[PDB]
């Protein structure tokens, strides 16, 4: 759409009011011209055909219940772009300001969200296991992060390299939740999962075992489901990341925490410079050691906390 940039107001899935960047040309569109090549939000209209229609609204006000998921997918994708640009100096997912597109209201009672190789897609949930997926900042950044991986390391979605792919997305979606200061935590999906139950989440970075995921290499899933346990074995890498950051004793091994910022710096560098499509857990270890080395020196505490963390989860 070609038109005048303006700003509208709306209510998100959680009932919160926010301002969003729109474009005016007869109608008001969910098209934000201020970020790279633009952020575009689309209506999939309960169908599976993508992307659906560019979101059009008559008065620049987004307070209807059908509007809520479009408001949050549009705004959180702006926050995510901001995080990457400001913190890591990366312009959009390809590093060249590619336009970011999202479709909401995808299918009927679709309990997922994904990156299809070209855009982000959000189901509205069934109302019980989930509420519309874009209402969770960590879900939105997990997604966008898959775009980042795709253009960099290119981790294949299966087995060891696939679980690394999932871990990276949980790690960066968690960094983005803390960056926005939106009630942050080391849990994944908490804001949109099981609206009827309090206190839970889909996955836990602090204690993956809390929901049955492995928190040690020796407890890794060797089967075939979930592409070889991509969303299962990600817990081993999530635990490691949470240790480097915050510190702690796990299975007897003590790790001194180096905090979030350094954790984001080391992982981004492993991602962008050292990891390959076929990298395994052991290779992720050498990549993270080497990034921390590059940035803080071979004899830094930074390097020593990364080794401790991997030894704690049995990776190497
Ligand atoms: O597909 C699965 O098994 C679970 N899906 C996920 O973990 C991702 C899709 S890769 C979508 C999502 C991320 C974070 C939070 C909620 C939903
Ligand atoms: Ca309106
Ligand atoms: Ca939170
Ligand atoms: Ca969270
Ligand atoms: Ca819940
Ligand atoms: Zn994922």
């Amino acid at each position: 759409i070609t038109g005048t940039s303006t700003v509208g107001v709306g209510r998100g899935v959680l009932g919160d009011q926010k301002n969003i960047n729109t474009t005016y040309s007869t109608y008001y569109y969910l098209q934000d011209n201020t970020r790279g090549d633009g952020i575009f939000t689309y209506d999939a209209k309960y169908r599976t055909t993508l992307p659906g229609s560019l979101w059009a609204d008559a008065d620049n006000q987004f307070f209807a219940s059908y509007d809520a998921p479009a408001v949050d997918a549009h705004y959180y994708a702006g926050v995510t772009y901001d995080y990457y640009k400001n913190v890591h100096n990366r312009l959009s997912y390809d590093g060249n300001n590619a336009a970011i597109r999202s479709s909401v209201h995808y299918s009927q009672g679709y309990n997922n969200a994904f990156w299809n190789g070209s855009e982000m897609v959000y189901g509205d949930g069934d109302g019980q296991t989930f509420i519309p997926l874009s209402g969770g900042i960590d879900v939105v950044a997990h997604e966008l992060t898959h775009a980042v991986t795709d253009y960099t390391a290119g981790l294949i979605y299966q087995n060891e390299s696939g679980a690394i792919n999932e871990a990276i997305s949980d790690i960066f979606g968690t960094l983005v939740e803390f960056y926005a200061n939106k009630n942050p935590d080391w849990e994944i999906g908490e804001d949109v999962y099981t609206p009827g139950i309090s206190g839970d989440s889909l996955r836990s970075m602090s204690d993956p075992a809390k929901y049955g995921d492995p928190d040690h290499y020796s407890k890794r899933y060797t089967g075939t489901q979930d592409n070889g346990g991509v969303h299962i074995n990600s817990g081993i890498i999530n635990k490691a990341a949470y240790l480097i950051s915050q510190g702690g004793t796990h299975y007897g091994v003590s790790v001194v925490g180096i905090g979030r910022d350094k954790l984001g710096k080391i992982f981004y560098r492993a991602l962008t410079q050292y990891l390959t499509p076929t990298s395994n857990f052991s290779q992720l270890r050498a990549a993270a050691v080497q990034s921390a080395t590059d940035l803080y020196g071979s004899t830094s505490q930074e390097v020593a906390s990364v080794k401790q963390a991997f030894d704690a989860v049995g990776v190497k």
